[PDB]
């Protein structure tokens, strides 16, 4: 019996309640944990690598199974470098389901060894997005019951700054 690793992969802008619930199930199931912050260098994430990757920490580095770590690059190359078991997924509708389920075929093409397993959200997370939350902040409603409080403060010192 080997050791299993699991790829946790996400833009993570900012993490919320529910990404924390999702590694939290997962950290109980396989042996490490990687949450892999994506540099997003072509796609314009509110909060910086840095920023994005303290905040998982400051949320989750508790959990001793759990290391964070930046990436860039195609997916399963970095699967293949870290050599992972499995991607996890959370699937909370029907939109991701299907993306995903292309997503986890194509990339095993790419790799047979690729694998993709996916959990759905609680109901007390399933409405929570990183998007949605962006845009409550962003209209200055409360996030605080959504996401971590460092992730509270966080959008204060962007409205700190201005935003
Ligand atoms: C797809 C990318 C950007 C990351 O995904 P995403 O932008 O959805 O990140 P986000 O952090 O919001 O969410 C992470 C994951 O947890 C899930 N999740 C989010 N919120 C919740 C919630 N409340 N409950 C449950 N699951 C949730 C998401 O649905 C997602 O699967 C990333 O994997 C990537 O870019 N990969 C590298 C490039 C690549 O190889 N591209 C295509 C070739 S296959
Ligand atoms: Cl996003
Ligand atoms: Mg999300």
């Amino acid at each position: 019996m080997s050791k299993t690793r699991v790829i946790y992969p996400g833009t993570f802008d900012p993490i919320t309640n529910g990404h924390v619930d999702l590694v939290t199930r997962a950290s109980r199931m396989f042996d490490e944990v990687v949450v892999a912050i994506a540099i997003g260098h072509h796609k314009n994430p509110l909060f910086s690598l840095e920023e994005r990757v303290a905040l998982a920490q400051s949320s989750l580095g508790h959990l001793s199974n759990v290391e964070f770590v930046g990436f860039d690059g195609l997916l399963v190359n970095f699967f293949k470098e870290q050599k992972a078991t499995a991607v996890l997924r959370g699937l909370r509708a029907v939109s991701d389901f299907e993306y995903e389920f292309q997503l986890a075929n194509m990339n095993r093409q790419l790799d047979p060894h690729f694998e993709a397993v996916f959990l759905t959200p609680s109901e007390q997370y399933s409405f929570i997005s990183s998007t949605l939350i962006r845009e409550i902040a962003r209209l200055k409603g409360d996030v605080t019951k959504f996401v971590p409080q460092a992730v509270v403060e966080a959008f204060e010192r962007k409205h700190q700054q201005g935003w």
